[PDB]
């Protein structure tokens, strides 16, 4: 009966989780992680390179589907979208409704739901195993406002959500992480973590 979906980490039988690349925080950077804040800080619409681990190969039809909520309790409830601006730009990539945040890029199977029931967004690909060569899979997602945008995010932090679900949609992992969609990630990454190393 629920409609504010779960963020606890729970690697399940596969041993699920998420990894992200080292890519330093110089101000030409376009994405970068800070494990510290376990945030990703990328800049819009650009691409945002998120691994996934396993112990174990799951079954043909496993899928990952990404959603993101507010951080904040008293914002939890609320649907995260674009704002009015962006989700009039006709920036449509031939698959993503405007009005959804995150993108996935680069996968013809990538699926976007309206959730009937609780109006959230999310993004589903299905889970490939990694290429020769590769320990892991790369999802390439996009983030298409700013966190800033006004009648949008309005400056509250976001989770994006990652769950690994079998072909019927049941649970089989779940991970999480902060994000910022901003200007200059690499900036604001060693902004907040000097921040928190004060704190
Ligand atoms: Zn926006």
């Amino acid at each position: 009966s629920s409609s504010v979906p779960s963020q606890k980490t729970y690697q399940g039988s596969y041993g699920f989780r998420l990894g992200f690349l080292h890519s330093g925080t110089a101000k030409s950077v376009t994405c970068t992680y800070s494990p510290a804040l376990n945030k990703l800080f990328c800049q819009l619409a650009k691409t945002c390179p998120v691994q996934l681990w396993v112990d174990s190969t799951p079954p043909p039809g496993t899928r990952v589907r990404a959603m993101a909520i507010y951080k904040q309790s008293q914002h939890m409830t609320e649907v995260v979208r674009r704002c009015p601006h962006h989700e009039r730009c006709s920036d449509s990539d031939g698959l993503a409704p405007p009005q959804h945040l995150i993108r996935v890029e680069g996968n013809l199977r990538a699926e976007y739901l309206d959730d009937r029931n609780t109006f959230r967004h999310s993004v589903v690909v299905p889970c490939e195993p990694p290429e020769v060569g590769s320990d892991c899979t790369t999802i390439h997602y996009n983030y298409m406002c700013y966190s800033s945008c006004m009648g949008g995010m309005n400056r509250r932090p976001i989770l994006t959500i990652i769950t690994l679900e079998d072909s019927s949609g049941n649970l089989l992992g779940r991970d999480s992480f902060e994000v910022r969609v901003c200007a200059c990630p690499g900036r604001d990454r060693r902004t907040e973590e000097e921040n928190l190393r004060k704190k």
